[PDB]
């Protein structure tokens, strides 16, 4: 705790046991989507908007 | 235009002009996209409805 100076919080740490911080976890990867054929809806009825 | 109770407007073009007086412009002709699909959205998936 600092009384007036608070500009960020620049972060120590050891990275080397058989953790690190702030793991990440995923379940899957990513996924992309084209909805561009005539059979998607929005694209025939929304003003032919594709997403 | 003259007189009273202006009339209905003929027209005199020619047409040994391979320019036309009038053209009509078109990207693309007739297209169709009827959504004969078991998946289609309103005809199983959303309601009885063939478009």
């Amino acid at each position: 705790a600092t009384t007036v100076s608070n500009l960020f919080a620049p972060a120590a740490d050891p990275g080397a046991a058989w953790y690190l911080l702030d793991t990440s976890r995923s379940l899957k990867p990513l996924i992309y989507q084209e909805r561009m054929k005539p059979s998607f809806t929005s694209m025939t009825k929304e003003d032919d908007e594709q997403v």
